[PDB]
Parts: structure tokens; sequence; C-alpha cells
């Protein structure tokens, strides 16, 4: 046919505005499931796999993928010019669209904002307990983070990181990153970790700019900065439409994609010249985390599995 058969993490509200403009631009119709590829199911099913795109919010998923030998190399002049060589594979087996921050949000009230060098770390202290939301550590979001804190620190600390973040919790885990904000909102908790976009996704809504106006995102300033990590995308190995499939990433990396992922969800473009939006350029700047993308990557294991020796979300005693 004229199609691309997308397999997308990321749900319809933060991912359609840009593939509909896609398959206005372009007269490129669009498939879309969304992941529950699977990258064990497109593994067996290996070269009957329909897949042509994976849409992903992370790097370490993306090196699970590629990892797994289920990507493709990609050469394009496009991505090239579009995406800066820090947020791509060296190897051309994967693409970063945006970046986002994992930040902590605190309570307006009850905590104001955080000093200059405060870091991730300081939530474990005993000074912050009943006061500290997250949602489920097995969370990539989280593991993620916890993965480049190994790279950082080892596992001995980081362990001993996840106990203190652990003993602190207002709650048992449960819920996404809004749903933390909104407990801030509530009076549950005083800090929360979560994902720089959606605070800006809040306040564009009617039902919960409520609960960013309860709230304010901090960027961590301690020695390793504010952790970021990519949404991206990869061509699967065994890609059916494939110059359908690099003619959407190439458009998700241009001006007018990237503009949308500025504008509609306030994440950060990976395109240079493409500015934030107004909400997002009001936060500041920050200092990120130096860590390669891979190195990330490369701890996540090691980091799921203090998680798992921790109990992060056993919340019974």
């Amino acid at each position: 046919a004229n199609e691309v058969n997308v397999y997308s993490y990321r749900q319809p509200y933060l991912i359609e505005p840009m593939l509909k403009n896609f398959e206005k631009d372009t007269g490129i119709k669009v498939n879309i499931i969304f992941a529950d590829g699977l990258v064990d199911r497109v593994k067996q099913e290996g070269e009957l796999s329909p897949a042509d795109v994976l849409l992903t919010v992370d790097i370490s998923r993306v090196m699970e993928i590629v990892n797994a030998d289920l990507a493709q190399k990609i050469d394009s002049k496009v991505l090239e010019k579009n995406i800066p060589a820090q947020f791509r594979d060296s190897n051309d087996q994967w693409f970063g669209l945006t970046t986002r921050a994992r930040v902590i949000y605190t309570s307006k009230d009850r905590v104001g904002k955080l000093p200059a060098g405060f870091d991730y770390l300081d939530l474990a202290k005993p000074e912050y307990k009943g006061k500290v939301c997250v949602r489920s550590g097995k969370n990539s979001y989280n593991v993620s983070l916890f993965a480049a804190m190994i790279e950082h620190y080892g596992i001995e600390k980081t362990k001993a990181f996840l106990e203190g973040l652990k003993a602190n919790l207002a709650r048992k885990p449960q819920g996404g990153d809004r749903d933390q904000v909104k407990a801030i909102k509530e009076g549950i908790c005083d800090y929360s970790i979560g994902n720089s976009y959606y605070y800006g996704k809040m306040l564009d809504d009617e039902k919960q700019k409520s609960w960013a106006e309860a709230a304010i995102i901090n960027f961590p300033s301690g020695e390793h900065g504010t952790h970021k990590n990519i949404s991206g995308v990869v061509i699967a190995k065994h890609s059916p439409n494939k110059a359908n499939a690099v003619k959407l990433i190439e458009y998700l990396s241009g001006e007018k994609a990237q503009g949308l992922y500025a504008e509609l969800n306030h994440e950060y473009p990976v395109k240079e010249g493409i500015e934030p939006s107004a909400i997002v350029k009001g936060w500041g700047t920050f200092k990120s985390d130096t860590i390669k993308l891979e190195d990330i990557a490369k701890n996540y294991e090691a980091a799921l599995k203090l998680v798992d020796e921790v109990k992060f979300d056993d919340f019974s005693e």
C-alpha cells in the first residue's frame, strides 16, 4: 500500500498530533498500535513482524531493542542535519526526537523552590520522611534515573539511596507522574519525581492546571545536574514499508514536527533553532547531566535489580 506501521510507547495525546500532520503533509497512511512490539513479540515473529517504526520514551528501551538486533541502520542526510550527533546512535540504529528532564516537583505552599545544589540524593535523607511521592520504582523513567546514579556512584550507594527514598514515601507507589503532582496539590506529599513536560501538559488542561499551580518545577543542581532522557525512534529490522518509515522519522525530526513537540508536548526539541514553548522557556535552563545516553542504558539491568532487592513498591512496613 502507501502506509507505515507504527508501534508507540506514547499515548495518543502525546503523539497523534505529529502523526496526523505527517499523514496530511505526505499522504502516507499511519497504522498505529499502542505498545503493551512489545519487544518479545517482535523478536519471536522475526521476519514476519509488520512493524516499521517503534516510538520510544526511554533510552533503555531503545538499547534493549537495538541490542537484541531488532533495528536496522538508517543513513539519512535529513536526520544528520536535523538531529545533533549526541542525540542519535553513532551507528545509525536509533534516533532521539526530544529530550525531557526528570525533575523534582515541590509543594508551592509547604516547600517552595529548592535551593541551588539540591540533588535527587537529598530525597533519601531522614528529614524528608513522610513527604515524598514517586510512581512505581520499576517504571522505566525511574529505573533509567537510578541507572545514571549507578554510573556516578556505584550500586552500594545507589541502593542506600533507594532504601532512604523508599523510607520517605508518603504512600505506596501508584499512578503516573501527573498523579504525584495531584497528590502534592491535595497535601499528601511535598516532593515528587516526574518528567518536566507533564508540568506544561497539566497547565494546558482545564482539569489538571490546579495540580500544576500547587507545585513548583525544580531542576536538580547537584554534582551531576538534572537527569535527561529521550523520546526516540527505531526502524525495525524487517520493516515492510521502510522507505515510508524513513520518511516518517525524517518528518518527526524536521522543523514543523519539532515545533509541535515543543508547543503541544512541552518537550525539548532535539533540532537546533526550534524554540521551546513559552511555558517551558519560563522555567529557565539548567545544568544537564553530561552522562552519555548509552551509559544510562548500560546500567538499567543493575538498577532494576536494586529496585527489586529493596522491594521499593512494598508499603507493608
